[PDB]
């Protein structure tokens, strides 16, 4: 009710609407501002000409009001003090204003080793805090040209930020639709102020002066003249809450520096709304946590650290600080770390005791997986105590298929020591899979595309369609998919698309990455069938769609002949494919490329095993070679089956693939597959 509040700031008389028509009983407004406090102060006015109505008037629009007041500049907090007294101290209870606060930015006070740098819990991390400049009214009392100074000064301050912290500035008086569109999609944009915002004042002179700064790296994010001066916001995926502290620090810090902040001994960092007080900060983590939800320790947690839980997938809910003032920024952040860790612990009590027993559900004789057939209770009990350096379990392995009783397989390597440590389950599975191929007979890779002799088979086009040849790769030094830490996957991407920039001639192309595709790009990739999406229920139990979309892309050629997809479910997915026939081409496009990736960064790879991926049916030559055939008559001739099993390839209605990954090399099954599909379109002339 704006119309009828109007009424009475005219008049400048008691704010009658307050006498609960239908106003919240808790409003802290309604609770002090009384008639003799009203006549008390009705008359005074700031500097800036901040009187009482000023303050209060959003809390009187908007009676759902849980704190109804707003600052108009630091003098408010002062000459409008018996208000102002109260319900700070109401709002931050037990805090007293005699006590005073002390600030700390000084992130060396944290300690706070990386807690979930698997991410087998915490999602993302982000630190907000607000501002205000020295000099100023805060935000309802400054001057239209004040807001321009301060858009000035802030911004000369963040475009000679250096390092991670180097950025571009948006104002949103202008902004081109295409870069309103892209910053909607980040998140990063800010809207006019809501109808609470509107009553204070707060949205005067929109959208002049108003912006955003964001760090290229997008980690770092800052909002000019919103609901204060600066609201600094510091974020990244993952756990890593020390490093998002520290690059918070150092921006905020460089700017105090500078331009220096509104601050006080007993309210600490000014604020336009008495709730941000203090620290003015909140700093969060998305984490899951649904058994410590039911724990009955939990609620006990919270209070331990000061902090609270909201809800946001499932279990999954945003933790975060409780309190502004009274404590340091530094304390702040320590509690959130201590009281994170407290239920992280929780969590993995009640996980760790679920995955101590058999799983029960692979008992019953509908599962047919691998995993069934191999994983006996003796065998479990004998590796479920022992994890691998990089702390992968063989309940980390088996996941998916305790997840998924349908799995066909069910057994994932989150890295290469896995297919080692609990080779008596991955031998098994592997050697049954591969059958009849022995882990003792050793694999030979060869990737020269001149051992080759393949002279086109069909240039007409008369039979075969299409040429498609994928091998999936891992990169040397890391964990496999399953097991990638966020900064491994990051890592890899980076080292990958250096390499894919390198490439010369038909090689040329650009990467797509996932992480900021907007409609444009996505929608024609699709055309192409490029487009990889998120994985399924089966690689998401297997820990493959950690961190979704991050560090996920896509390259390929111009001629749309060689394709990368980079972190799908292996690291590396190459694909070359053309025309109709001639292998050839493809496979010595395809060792090019592949070739220059192994020199630059190499493979994992072992004797036994091949090159080695998180799947075991990708192993060995990690390749499948696929042909588009026609071929009726050959398909009903009574040698058609004869061949298939000859040459070891499979036909699938018309699909030619090579049936073999282990045991033989790419040279060989790439000879194999157009031997065979020599002898099949040979009877295409009977
Ligand atoms: N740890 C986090 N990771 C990612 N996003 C977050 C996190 N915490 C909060 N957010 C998002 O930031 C947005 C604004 O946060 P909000 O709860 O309004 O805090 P603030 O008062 O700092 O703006 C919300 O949409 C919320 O989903």
């Amino acid at each position: 009710d704006p119309e009828t509040a109007a009424k009475f700031k005219s008049k400048n008389a008691f704010p009658d609407p307050l006498n609960d028509p239908k106003c919240n009983p808790k409003s802290l407004v309604k609770k002090y501002l009384t008639p003799k406090v009203f006549e008390s102060l009705k008359n005074k006015k700031t500097k800036l000409g901040i009187t009482l109505w000023d303050c209060i008037n959003s809390g009187v629009v908007n009676l759902d009001s849980g704190v109804g007041v707003y600052a108009g500049d630091e003098e408010s907090y002062t000459l409008f003090g018996p208000l102002f007294d109260a319900i700070i101290e109401d709002y931050h209870s037990p805090y007293k204003l005699a006590t005073g606060h002390n600030s700390d930015m000084n992130p060396a006070h944290v300690k706070a080793p990386d807690l979930d740098p698997a991410n087998r819990y915490i999602r993302s991390t982000r630190i907000r805090v607000a501002r205000s400049l020295k000099g100023y009214g805060l935000a309802p009392g400054v001057t239209k040209a004040h807001r321009l100074e301060i858009e000035k000064k802030v911004v000369g301050v963040l475009t000679s930020l250096t390092g991670d912290l180097a950025g571009k500035y948006y104002p949103l008086s202008g902004m081109d639709e295409k870069t309103r569109q892209q910053l909607v999609d980040d998140h990063f944009l800010f809207k006019k102020g809501d109808r609470f915002l509107e009553a204070a004042g707060i949205n005067k002179e929109w959208p002049e002066g108003r912006g955003i700064y964001h760090n290229n790296d997008k980690t770092f994010l800052v909002w000019l003249n919103e609901e204060d001066h600066l609201r600094i916001i510091s974020m990244e995926k993952g756990s890593d809450i020390g490093s998002v502290f520290s690059r918070l620090c150092r921006a905020v810090n460089e700017i105090d520096k500078k331009l220096g902040f509104q601050h006080t001994k007993k309210h600490g960092y000014l604020t336009s709304c008495p709730s941000n007080l203090g620290t003015g900060m909140r700093a969060s983590v998305h984490v899951k946590i649904p058994h410590a939800k039911e724990h009955p320790d939990f609620e006990n947690i919270l209070t331990k650290y000061h902090i609270q839980a909201r809800g946001i997938d499932a279990g999954v809910y945003d933790i975060s600080n409780r309190r502004r003032l009274g404590l340091s920024e530094v304390q702040c952040v320590q509690d959130m770390y201590d009281g994170v860790k407290a239920l992280m612990e929780l969590e993995k009590e009640a996980i760790a005791k679920k995955r101590s027993v058999f799983p029960e559900v692979l008992k019953n004789p509908e599962v047919k997986s691998l995993l069934r057939k191999y994983l006996t209770p003796e065998l479990f009990d004998s590796l479920k105590d022992k994890k691998t350096a990089k702390g992968i379990s063989l309940y980390d392995c088996i996941n998916s298929g305790v997840e998924n009783l349908d799995s066909s397989c069910g057994v994932y390597a989150g890295d290469e020591e896995c297919y080692t440590l609990f080779a008596p389950l991955f031998d098994k599975i592997v050697e049954d899979y591969h059958s009849p191929y022995k882990l003792a007979n050793k694999h030979t890779s060869d990737m020269n595309p001149e051992k080759v002799d393949a002279p086109n088979l069909d240039p007409e086009g008369t039979y075969i369609r299409s040429t498609r040849i994928r091998v999936a790769r891992n990169v040397k030094g890391y964990a496999l998919t399953p097991g990638l830490t966020r900064n491994e996957r990051l890592d890899i991407e980076r080292k990958v698309v250096g390499v894919l920039s390198s490439l010369t001639g038909d090689l040329a192309g650009q990467y797509y990455p996932l992480t900021g595709m907007d409609e444009a790009t996505r929608q024609k990739l699709v055309n192409d069938h490029f487009l990889f999406k998120k994985g399924d229920r089966f690689l998401e139990a297997a820990g493959v769609n950690k961190l979704w979309p991050e560090g996920r892309g896509i390259f390929h050629n111009n001629d749309k002949t060689f394709l990368v997809w980079i972190n799908e479910e292996d690291q590396l997915r190459i694909i070359s494919m053309e025309k109709g026939s001639d292998i050839g081409s493809v496979f010595g496009r395809l060792c090019r490329a592949v070739n220059e990736i192994d020199k630059q960064l190499g493979f994992q790879h072992t004797d036994a095993h091949g090159y080695l991926s998180g799947c075991p049916t990708n192993l060995g030559t990690g390749m499948r070679a696929s042909v588009h055939v026609k071929i009726p008559k050959a398909s009903a001739h009574p040698d058609f089956q004869k061949i298939c099993d000859e040459f070891h390839i499979q036909a699938r209605g018309f699909d030619i693939s090579n049936r073999r990954r282990l045991g033989l090399s790419e040279v060989q099954c790439v000879q194999d597959m157009y031997n065979g599909v020599k002898k099949l379109l040979e009877i295409e002339k009977s």
